[PDB]
RNA sequence: UACCCGCAGAAGAAGCACCGGCUAACUCCGUGCCAGCAGCCGCGGUAAUACGGAGGGUGCAAGCGUUAAUCGGAAUUACUG
RNA sequence: GUACGGCCGCAAGGUUAAAACUCAAAUGAAUUGACGGGGGCCCGCACAAGCGGUGGAGCAUGUGGUUUAAUUCGAUGCAACGCGAAGAACCUUACCUGGUCUUGACAUCCACGGAAGUUUUCAGAGAUGAGAAUGUGCCUUCGGGAACCGUGAGACAGGUG
RNA sequence: ACGACCAGGGCUACACACGUGCUACAAUGGCGCAUACAAAGAGAAGCGACCUCGCGAGAGCAAGCGGACCUCAUAAAGUGCGUCGUAGUCCGGAUUGGAGUCUGCAACUCGACUCCAUGAAGUCGGAAUCGCUAGUAAUCGUGGAUCAGAAUGCCACGGUG
RNA sequence: GCGGGGUUGAGCAGCCUGGUAGCUCGUCGGGCUGAAAACCCGAAGAUCGUCGGUUCAAAUCCGGCCCCCGCAACCA
RNA sequence: UUCUUCUAA
C-alpha cells in the first residue's frame, strides 16, 4: 500500500573496502564478504564477484560484487555505512582491545539503458596490461572503476562501466536524496553512508546497530547469514518513517 | 512616614549545588571508550560509586552554582625568605 | 640558544636574545629487579663425541585450510595437534534435515481421576494412536488415593547457551 | 524454546598444507621347514579347553577354572636346515575386483577380519631437524584398559642388545 | 614520412639465417624465527605484438596491420 | 667475518 522506491526490486552492485585499524579491518573487510556469500546464498542471490583485492595477509584491500536476485538493493541498501570490529588480535597476548571498522557501499542495479546521460565525452576509458585490463574514468564525477580480472577486453568494459554506471547513481540518488528535505522522512538513519551503522563485538559475540539500537548477541548466527533477523526490522521501522508521515 | 492597633488562616512565602579521590556526603537502574563527564588525578573499552535517571544523602540558603578577575597558599624572583 | 633586530666577521658565522604555541610533566641521584652482541663462576644429550630417526614414499591418526544442510565444541609458540575422546555403524551427539513436544525428559510441591500392573490389534520412519483383557499388592469413620498411572493448576524446570 | 523426544544424516567430506605415527625401499634379507625361549596380566554368560568341522576367518560340543589349580597360553626376535642371488625382485605391499566370516536392531554412507585375484610408490629421502649417556638406544614379541564390534594409539610386560 | 622493436608474471636473453623458450626477481611451497624479515631449500609458469604467407615446419623467413619508439618534416 | 624489526585497555 506504501509508495515504494522503485530501485528497490533491482539488483546490487557491491563495493567492499578494508577500514582503519589496520590488518584487523581489513580481515574484517574479508569477514563480512563471507556473510552476505552465506546471506545471498540463503537468499537464492547470484554472488558475482565483479573484482577482488586483498591485502595479501589474509585480508581483502577492497572487493566490488555484484548480487543478483529478486528485490536485492531493496535488502541491502540500508548496509551502506561504517560498520564497527571489537575483538582482541592473535599477535597480543595480553588481551588489549583493538577496535577496527569498514566501509560499506550499496548501489541499484542501474543499467546502461537506464542511464541515458551517460557520454562516452564524459568517460575516459584506459586499456593496459590483445589487452585485457579496463580502466573506465567518469570525468564529471571523477568516478574510477577498473576491471582486469576477465580473459579478454569487452568482458572488463562492461564490468567496469556497470559499477561507474552504478556509482553515477550512486552519487546522483544520494544528491538527489540529500537534496529534497520532506523525503527523507520516509527514510530510517541518516541518509549519508558514512554512519557507523553496526557494532560487532566479537568476545560477547555481541551485534548492535546504531540507526535503530538494536542489540544481539547472535554474533555466529548472523555472521553465517542469519540476518534478515536484523535486515526485516530495519525496514519494519524504515516504512514506519514511511507510515507515520503519511 | 516611622510607629501603634485589631483583622483572615498555617495561612500568602525554598531552593540551588554536590556525594571515585582530593572533599563533607550513595545506592539502584538505564548506559556501554557510545552517549558523555572533567578543577586535578582521571572515568565510560557491559557489572560506571566518576555517564543519564531514580531514590537517598551532603552542603549552603533566598539564594545557589558557573565564569571572569586580584592576592593568597608560592620560601614559585626567596628583604625577611 | 631558535626567530626578528642590533652588533661583529672576508665568509663560515659569532654575539645579544624572544614570543606565539604545546605539554603536565621534564630532570636529579639512589633502590629492587629484569636485561646485556658486559665480566667471573657453575650446570644441562646444550654443544662436542656417538647411535638411530624425521623431513622423500605409501597408509593410519590429528589439526589447519577447503567443502558441507551439518562437517558439534574446545585445545593452537615451547607448554595445540594418536589432545579432550581409555576406542562417532545407530547410540554416542552436544551438529544437520525433517517429524514432533510444552510444569515440560526431569526434580519436588499441588490437587484430581484410575490400585499398580498385566497381555495384546492396528496406524506410524519412529517419536505415538485408539483398541484390548485386567488388579485390588496398600490401606482405610476408604476423595478410591498413596505406591503408581493419567489429568489439571501453577510453583518452576531445563540449557553441552 | 538456547528446553524435551524420534528417524535419517553428519561428526569419516577433500584442490591442499602440516604434525605425529605405522610399513617399506631388502641378502644381517625374503621364504619354507624344524626348533628354543619369556614376563606381566586377563577371566564366570567370562576365559572356554578337548575334539569336531571349516584352507582360514570361524562353526559346534562344551570340559575346566572366580582361578600359584583351568583357560587366555603356541611368546617373537632367535636357533638349525633348505631356498631365493642384487632384481621394483620370492623386496615390498598400496590399490581394486571377487568371495566370505563375526559383531550387533542394523556393517550403503561408515566396521573389523578371512580367502582368492590384483601387485602402486618405494632401491635410504633437500634446506633442515629429532631422540638417546646402558640394560639405554636400537630391535623383537606379549598384555592391558577402553570395548557389542572395532587400534599402526595409549598404558604396561618381557626378549635381544 | 622514415627506421626500430614488441619473448613465462615482470624486465629481458636467445632471436642465426627454420628444426633450440633461457635469465633474473617475483610467485608458489617448505625450512629457519616466539613473530616478521633476511637467508636457505624446492617448485611452477611463453601461442615470442597482430593478420597472414613462405615453408616439411615460423618466435625465427617474408608480407600487411597494432603498438610505440627514434628520426625528419627542409630552401625563399 | 656477519647479524634488522615487534601497531593499538
Ligand atoms: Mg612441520
Amino acid at each position: 500500500l506504501l509508495p515504494k522506491d522503485p530501485d528497490d526490486e533491482r539488483n546490487a552492485f557491491l563495493e567492499v573496502r578494508a577500514g582503519t585499524g589496520g590488518d584487523e579491518a581489513a580481515l574484517f573487510a574479508g569477514d563480512l564478504f563471507r556473510m552476505y556469500s552465506r546471506y545471498a546464498e540463503a537468499r537464492r542471490w547470484r554472488v558475482e564477484i565483479m573484482s577482488a583485492s586483498e591485502g595479501e595477509h589474509g585480508g581483502y584491500k577492497e572487493i566490488i560484487a555484484k548480487i543478483s536476485g529478486d528485490g536485492v538493493y531493496g535488502r541491502l541498501k540500508f548496509e551502506s555505512g561504517g560498520h564497527r570490529v571489537q575483538r582482541v588480535p592473535a599477535t597480543e597476548s595480553q588481551g588489549r582491545i583493538h577496535t577496527s571498522a569498514c566501509t560499506v557501499a550499496v548501489m541499484p542495479e542501474l543499467p546502461d539503458a537506464e542511464l541515458p546521460d551517460i557520454n562516452p565525452a564524459d568517460l575516459r576509458i584506459d586499456t593496459f596490461r590483445t589487452d585485457s585490463a579496463i580502466r573506465i574514468t567518469h570525468l564529471p564525477t571523477g568516478i574510477v572503476v577498473e576491471c582486469q580480472d576477465e580473459r579478454s577486453q569487452h568482458k572488463n568494459k562492461a564490468k567496469a562501466l556497470s559499477v561507474l554506471g552504478a556509482r553515477i547513481h550512486a552519487a546522483e540518488m544520494a544528491k538527489r536524496q540529500q537534496a529534497e528535505a520532506s523525503t527523507r522522512r520516509n527514510l530510517l538513519g541518516s541518509g549519508d553512508r558514512s554512519d557507523r551503522n553496526r557494532t560487532y563485538n566479537f568476545p560477547q559475540g555481541r551485534v548492535t546497530d546504531h540507526r535503530i539500537n538494536l542489540t544481539l548477541y547472535r554474533l555466529d548466527e548472523v555472521m553465517e547469514g542469519k540476518l534478515d533477523m536484523l535486515i526485516e526490522p530495519i525496514i519494519q521501522e524504515h516504512q514506519a518513517d514511511q507510515l507515520a508521515a503519511l
